[PDB]
């Protein structure tokens, strides 16, 4: 847990589910979505 400075980050297991993550990020953090965009890169050093 904690914020980043030079921005909230989290070290998260792959064992966790997706529904209580959604409850965490909508109920504690900001609001919902009418849309959601996915962009896939990362190997491009």
């Amino acid at each position: 847990f904690g914020d980043i400075q030079f921005g909230k980050y989290l070290r998260l297991s792959c064992d966790t589910d997706s529904e209580t993550l959604y409850e965490l990020l909508t109920q504690h953090w900001h609001l919902k979505t009418p849309n959601l965009v996915i962009s896939v890169t990362g190997g491009a050093k």
